[PDB]
RNA sequence: AAUUUCUACUAAGUGUAGAUGGAAA
């Protein structure tokens, strides 16, 4: 049989639809008469205004609660913080977090908050007219309620004002208290508390307000601003201009050796993209010469001009990629400080033992990550002698602000306020890109200086630096908000997706659908022939649909009808115990008591007989209930098979749906449209057309099978459909046209037909140049799933009873975009091809489509376009569509082969400089991938068939997070692809040796670590046998014995082509060696010049090098292995390229793909070792040692 | 150079192929 035969009735899915609503008859004229546009347009307009009023009264509410609660744990907290044990402090910090959570939530009203009542009465106390108009429209603000209930939880996020008031502000407060205790000797009694307090408040002393017992009092924003008035100063309502205490420390530069830390301010809490001239004006206003941005930049200039004068111990930079970046900047290469730290740390932890284990490696990397921040002193230690790296980075930011000065001096001409913008933003792209150069210069500077924090939480620190540092940084951070705002106004389309929902004076509109409650819902899907429509009714004619007949007038319609049934588990005890049924039934007192206790629910109170008699009471009460017994010919299953109540809840849930058609008539309700008493919109797409012949949307098929009589098992709508309204963006006159009868030269270079001539004009994007109606319809999938199991485990069960599991290998290549391989469950490769060309199996002749040549044209355009954001979004979404094509090809291969799917993990993965497909692109790839695999249906089949819309394939769980993709989602496998590109598949061979030349002594020991170097004249080759245990870090090998050989040729990057043996022999004849008397390793060691051994190191690098690519031409990018097979031949890619189906791979792409296949093959081999109850606990992530053993042994 | 929307087209001439889950910040 097949292996896809279990992945149906597993779990639910919710989605929606989006469709065109075509006005039919007098409907557009009638809404134009009755003026149903301006009011919800105005409602959408002042929805932001009343939102702002809600924020205003929310600040009123929290300021009302901001006077009451007093805290106690602060007294021990300030001591255990300030006393220079952190797990105990964190355990008490949990108590602090709980106490402030209680102080936030459990007090002071806290009731009429996110309901109807607040906007119904409280905010009334347009503005009153606006709230009256906004009544009963709370659904428009439910999202605001969910958005605005965020501040009171335990989230510790930016939303959390408890985190915001404690975790930074109290800490900075106590540190400022202690700094005040440090510098209180310079504070004079005439200045710092007499004039300032007796002007500001005349309240209690500043030596009172430096106590921890006043932070609870100054928890308000008034305390925040009076704190920052102590720091900096205040206008004080006149021209008095009071001083600040930080300014007193500033004027304590009279000793010219200040060395005092400042005071940190407090964090309080709580726009653009309209016009081009507007955003350029706000750009100039944010970025002018006397702007706060500019002056903070100048502050950084003076600060980091005199940066060399402070504490090297008290300065810190964090961990990240930027430390490797600054390794490249200071010393020249990438991981230099990294392996310097390994050189120290392995002197510490590594003993005199030579081998480094894998656990040593991963825990060493874990320690490297765990040290999240660094003072400069160990960095100077890893630096060599006479290297002021602080002066080095000082000169780096000096030349960075020099280039900033350069872009200023070349770009200030737009800041001429008298100069006017002449053309559009889409026209003056030169100065647009100039502005872009400004912003990316600032962005590169902030990412470069972004390491200069240390994220501490640290020891003693130059806070005299760090306070002014974060003072400049708070101004200079929101440049990103400015950046992506103006990037958005760059990247926006010529149109927009602006839309506004319409209610027609009905808050009870479009929620329920199937039930006879359309006097409130007032809308119903209609059909004639195969053409589907939407009919909407007025309040005065809500029961217009009663007087409808079939009546055989040769005009007939199809009224959607029956009863959906939502929420049965909550609906049934309500309707059966609301006294409208207590009065109709007896009711039985024993089952009333059993329900009001709960002895049928699970949780060690459950009795199966009590549950079953509750079910049979539900049976007889439902069969006696008229509105459900006369709507469903009820046929449940038998009583004794019911294990619980939730299963029968799903049975009544599936039996609460019978949607089909009433036979209506046509002409009288078209007349009711014409009289204005019917509102009438045609459900529309492109595939509703008369011209519709090809392959429509799967979503349209979904819509059809809402009314397929055989879809009882079961796909059906979700209630609560919406309808928005999209006006025009551009004008129909103002479009550029390709005319009737005109030879229009085609764009695809793959069709032999190159020019199109057709007999009607087409416009510029006509659907976007007019005012159109858009319906939005939700859809339900698998509400009552039958086959429930644990997914990945049952996959492993199928693999346990497998005989020969086929597998898809999935990887991006270098000159290839994507590559897919077919391999069996015994490592025998079946099929392989790249996916650069993309073919459609379509009615007449199949035609391929290459995205690769497209991307080459786009990179050419971006080279002659100076990398504008238009090109960036261009190539990004070209990738985004391309991968959507890829995954359709993927799942087509899945339904062909019933295979298993494995991909490069990025939770530990890396990228190597060549594949165009990004981490973000690949992330989008896998997310759309797992979404497509969350339900899999071929359109072309019978929808009722296995694979069709009834019986498709839910093979995976829903997406959780980017970090959640952890080695498995069922058939999905997030693979550590370490050491998987440069790898011999034909034998199982890899180099482990670092071939960068270090020393001549290193060269000589590298020679003598080999045991035999022998020229052979039979093959005209060179024998290179070796033991890996005479080499460092070769622990993962299993064979370790390899006679390397050297025929063929390779490519120097420089591209440059070199053949191996000729290069060897010319070096040996130039340095004077009879090479025909091996072994001569001591004779190689006998040389002394640097040139021979460096060139020899280079030649050895060529020998171990396997991949060559010319990187400009698609063809000549080849591979070559140095070690023969089990029968005496090795593998080159040029000897297996021109093939159709061989056992070999074809390139590095197929190599890595075959690697993936062998990883999951080993995973199945592990599954063939343990018990079925243990397969969940089976560790999955293969390591290098058993990986190479698998590679060397299963190679046969 | 058309589209419920997105991508590549122009497929036999008002579309073709695919992907396509929205409201909320
Ligand atoms: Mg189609
Ligand atoms: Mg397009």
């Amino acid at each position: 049989m097949s292996k896809l035969e279990k992945f149906t009735n597993c779990y639910s899915l919710s989605k929606t639809l989006r469709f065109k609503a075509i006005p039919v008859g007098k409907t557009q004229e009638n809404i134009d008469n009755k003026r149903l546009l301006v009011e919800d347009e105005k409602r959408a307009e002042d929805y932001k205004g009343v939102k702002k009023l809600l924020d205003r009264y929310y600040l009123s509410f929290i300021n009302d609660v901001l006077h009451s609660i007093k805290l106690k744990n602060l007294n021990n907290y300030i001591s255990l913080f300030r006393k220079k044990e952190n797990k105990e402090l964190e355990n008490l910090e949990i108590n602090l977090r709980k106490e402030i959570a209680k102080a936030f939530k459990g007090n002071e009203g806290y009731k009429s908050l996110f309901k109807k009542d607040i906007i119904e009465t409280i905010l009334p106390e347009d503005e009153i007219a606006l709230v009256n108009s906004f009544n009963g429209f709370t659904t428009a603000f439910t999202g605001f309620f969910d958005n605005r209930e965020n501040m009171f939880s335990e989230e510790a996020k930016s939303t959390s004002i408890a985190f915001r008031c404690i975790n930074e502000n109290l800490t900075r407060y106590i540190s400022n208290m202690d700094i005040f205790e440090k510098v209180d000797a310079i504070f004079d009694k005439h200045e710092v508390q007499e004039i300032k307090e007796k002007i500001l408040n005349s309240d209690y002393d500043v030596e009172d307000f430096f106590e921890g017992e006043f932070f609870n009092f100054v928890l308000t924003q008034e305390g925040i601003d009076v704190y920052n008035a102590i720091i900096g100063g205040f206008v004080t309502e006149s021209g008095e201009k009071i001083k600040g205490l930080n300014e007193y420390i500033n004027l304590y530069n009279q000793k010219t050796k200040q060395k005092l830390p400042k005071f940190k301010p407090l964090y309080k809490q709580v726009e653009g993209y309209t016009s081009d001239e507007e955003v350029l004006e706000v750009f100039r206003n944010t970025l002018n010469k006397n702007s706060e941005i500019f002056s903070s930049i100048k502050k950084l200039e003076k600060l980091f001009k005199n940066f060399d004068e402070y504490s090297s111990a008290g300065i810190f930079v964090k961990n990240g990629p930027a430390i490797s970046t600054i390794s490249k900047d200071i010393f020249g290469e990438w991981n230099v400080i990294r392996d310097k730290w390994n050189a120290e740390y392995d002197d510490i932890h590594l003993k005199k033992k030579a081998v480094v284990t894998e656990k040593y490696e991963d825990d060493r990397r874990k320690s490297f990550k765990k040290i999240g921040s660094f003072s400069l002193e160990q960095l100077q230690e890893y630096a060599d002698a006479d290297l002021s790296v602080v002066e080095k980075l000082k000169e780096i930011i000096i030349q960075k602000v020099d280039e900033i000065y350069k872009v200023y001096g070349s770009s200030e001409k737009l800041f001429d306020a008298d100069f006017v913008l002449e053309k559009s933003l889409k026209k003056n792209d030169a100065v647009v890109a100039i502005m872009k150069d400004l912003l990316d210069s600032v962005k590169s500077f902030e990412n470069y200086i972004k390491a200069f924090f240390g994220e501490g939480k640290e020891t003693n620190r130059d806070e005299s630096f760090y306070g002014d540092f974060v003072l400049a940084y708070d101004i200079l951070l929101k440049v990103d908000h400015i950046y992506d705002a103006i990037r958005n106004y760059v990247t926006q389309k010529p149109y927009s997706k602006d839309k506004f929902k319409l209610y027609f004076q009905n808050p009870q509109f479009m929620g329920g659908w199937d039930k006879d409650k359309e006097t409130d819902y007032r809308a119903t899907i209609l059909r004639y022939g195969s053409k589907y429509y939407l009919a909407i009714m007025d309040k005065k004619y809500a029961k217009c649909l009663q007087k409808i007949d079939k009546d055989d007038v040769n005009g007939n319609y199809e009224k959607i009808n029956y009863k959906l049934l939502p929420g049965p588990n909550k609906m049934l005890p309500k309707v059966f115990f609301s006294k409208k049924w207590m009065a109709y039934y007896n009711p039985s007192e024993d089952i009333q008591k059993i329900y009001k206790n709960g002895t049928f629910k699970k949780g060690d109170m459950f009795n199966l007989n009590d549950c079953h008699k509750l079910i049979d009471f539900f049976k007889d009460s439902i069969s006696r209930y008229p509105k459900w017994s006369n709507a469903y010919d009820f046929n449940f299953s038998e009583t004794e098979k019911y294990k619980d109540i939730a299963g029968f809840y799903r049975e009544v849930e599936e039996q609460g749906y019978k949607v089909s058609f009433e036979s209506a008539s046509k002409k009288e309700v078209d007349k009711l449209v014409e009289e204005g008493k019917l509102y009438m919109f045609q459900i529309y797409n492109k595939d509703f057309s008369d011209k519709s012949h090809g392959t429509p949307n799967l979503h349209t098929m979904y819509f059809k099978l809402l009314f397929d009589e055989n879809n009882h098992g079961q796909i059906r709508l979700s209630g609560g459909a919406e309808l928005f309204m999209r006006r025009a963006s551009l004008k129909k006159e103002e479009l550029v046209v390709h005319p009737a009868n005109s030879p229009i030269a085609n764009k695809n270079p793959d069709n032999p037909k190159k020019t199109t001539t057709l007999s009607y004009d087409v416009y510029k994007d006509k659907r976007f140049s007019e005012d159109q109606y858009e319906l939005h319809i939700p859809i339900a999938i698998n509400k009552c799933p039958k086959n429930i199991f644990k997914i990945n485990t049952e996959v492993r069960v199928l693999l346990k009873h497998d005989d020969n599991p086929y597998v898809i290998g999935i990887d991006r290549g270098e000159r290839n975009l994507l590559y897919i391989v077919v391999v069996d469950g015994k490592g025998n490769i079946v099929e392989q091809y790249s996916l650069n060309e993309i073919i459609n199996n379509f009615n007449g002749i199949r035609i391929k489509t290459d995205y690769h040549s497209l991307l080459d044209k786009k990179e050419k355009e971006r080279f002659e376009a100076r990398q504008n954001w238009t090109s960036i979004e261009n190539i990004k979404e070209l990738k985004a569509g391309y991968i959507s094509q890829v995954v359709h090809k993927i799942c087509e291969l899945v339904e062909k082969y019933d295979a298993v799917i494995a991909l490069e993990d990025l939770n530990s993965g890396f990228k190597n400089s060549r594949v165009k497909v990004e981490k973000q692109v690949y992330q989008k790839f896998e997310k759309m991938l797992i979404d497509k695999l969350n339900y899999m249906v071929d359109k072309k089949s019978n929808p009722c068939a296995t694979g069709g819309a009834l019986k498709g394939y839910q093979i995976t769980n829903k997406f959780e997070s980017f970090k959640s993709m952890s080695t498995q989602n069922g058939f999905i496998f997030y693979i550590p692809a370490w050491l998987t590109s440069k790898i011999d598949p034909s034998t199982g061979f890899v180099n482990l040796l670092k071939t960068k030349y270090t020393s001549i002594a290193d060269s000589k020991k590298f020679i003598s670590s080999f045991d035999r170097i022998m020229y052979v004249p039979e093959e005209d080759l060179f024998e290179f046998a070796l033991d890996y245990k005479n080499f460092s870090r070769t622990d993962a090998d299993y064979i370790k014995k390899w006679k390397l050989y050297s025929y063929g040729n390779r490519i120097r990057i420089f591209w440059e082509e070199v053949c191996l043996t000729s290069a060897y022999k010319e070096l040996f004849n130039k340095y004077g060696i009879n090479y025909q008397q091996g072994d001569i390793r001591a004779l190689l060691c006998e040389q002394s010049d640097k040139a021979f051994y460096s060139s020899f190191m280079a030649l050895m690098s060529l020998m171990l090098q396997m991949r060559n690519s010319i990187t400009g031409r698609t063809d000549v990018d080849f591979l070559i292995s140095p070690v023969k097979n089990s029968d005496g031949i090795f593998y080159d890619s040029r000897n297996y390229e021109a093939q159709e189906n061989a056992i070999l791979p074809k390139n590095a792409d197929a190599n890595g793909a075959y690697n993936i296949a062998r990883k999951v093959l080993w995973a199945i081999g592990q599954f063939k070792k343990a018990e079925d109850e243990k397969l969940d606990k089976v560790k999955i992530a293969i390591s290098n040692k058993e990986w190479l053993e698998y590679a060397q042994t299963s190679v046969k």
